[PDB]
């Protein structure tokens, strides 16, 4: 093989009759996502799924590139494609993530989220990202909105619509080299990881809230960064600031971020100061044959 190794991932094609749409979970620019059940025929098994749609030939091109990428990933902190359905609109059949986006989760449970959870989410995102780096894959769109929540203890990265091998763009999560020069490395995803961590530690604040995106390039060139969240010690903020260095190679590698955040995760109250940290706790069908996608494996 002249460069990359051959990608022997199986694209599984699912019948429309195998799965039942239940309700609409979300709708927007990204598309239409539905809650559903997948019942693979023969097997006494029911699999909670999210079904993503979007109509146009350019749109089928974009979602099949996303399907390509999700089909080729297998890590506990990255979402995989279960299959595709080839109806009039191409559907992506994915794992149901019951607690939704991590951005929406931190906003809704601001009063119940402890330091242990926040730091473990940072570990898990770093592991997910390091895996994508091992697969030579630049996400190009890491943010709290694109991290989903399987359980409060277990998050995964998704939205591979911008994912590429090493009009509208998410300026406020992007490294300076990406805004100025369209340069995207694993180290530009590290910048976005920093902003993602900032979202989590502020319980889902909008980064640069009020600033228009055309002004952001000059702001970052001047040396301005996102402010230190109230709960963050200097230890945690220094790691965020390190992700936002001008020099890309000077930023942390994802493997180092796993290490540092997991050290901090063993003594969470030393690194995040939250009022009342200790008392905080977190969590129609025949459910007998229900199996989560992580337990439904294929030969
Ligand atoms: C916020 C994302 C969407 C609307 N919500 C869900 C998505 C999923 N599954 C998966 C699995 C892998 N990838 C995706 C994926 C890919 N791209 N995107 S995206 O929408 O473009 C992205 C937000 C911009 C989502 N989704 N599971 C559950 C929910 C949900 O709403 N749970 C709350 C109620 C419960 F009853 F379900
Ligand atoms: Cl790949």
């Amino acid at each position: 093989s002249m460069g990359e190794a051959p990608n022997q991932a199986l694209l599984r094609i699912l019948k429309e009759t195998e799965f039942k749409k239940i309700k609409v979970l979300g709708s927007g620019a990204f598309g239409t996502v539905y809650k559903g059940l997948w019942i693979p025929e023969g097997e006494k098994v029911k699999i909670p799924v999210a079904i993503k749609e979007l109509t146009s030939p350019k749109a089928n091109k974009e979602i099949l590139d996303e399907a390509y990428v999700m089909a080729s990933v297998d890590n506990p902190h990255v979402c995989r494609l279960l299959g595709i359905c080839l109806t009039s609109t191409v559907q992506l059949i994915m794992q149901l993530m019951p607690f939704g986006s991590l951005l929406d989760y931190v906003r809704e449970h601001k009063d119940n989220i402890g330091s242990q959870y926040l730091l473990n989410w940072c570990v898990q995102i770093a592991k997910g990202m390091n895996y994508l780096e091992d697969r030579r894959l630049v996400h190009r769109d890491l943010a709290a909105r694109n991290v989903l929540v399987k359980t409060p203890q277990h998050v995964k990265i998704t939205d591979f619509g911008r994912a590429k091998l090493l009009g509208k763009v998410p300026i406020k999560w992007m490294a300076l080299e990406s805004i100025l020069h369209r340069i995207y490395t694993h180290q530009s995803d590290v910048w976005s990881y920093g902003v993602t961590v900032w979202e989590l530690m502020t319980f889902g604040s909008k980064p640069y809230d009020g600033i228009p995106a055309s002004e952001i390039s000059s702001i970052l060139e001047k040396g301005e960064r996102l402010p230190q969240p109230p709960i963050c010690t200097i230890d945690v903020y220094m790691i965020m600031v390190k992700c936002w260095m001008i020099d890309a190679d000077s930023r942390p590698k994802f493997r180092e971020l796993i290490i540092e955040f997991s050290k901090m995760a063993r003594d969470p109250q030393r690194y995040l100061v939250i009022q009342g940290d200790e008392r905080m706790h977190l969590p129609e069908e025949d459910m007998d044959d229900v199996v989560d996608a992580d337990e439904y494996l294929i030969p």
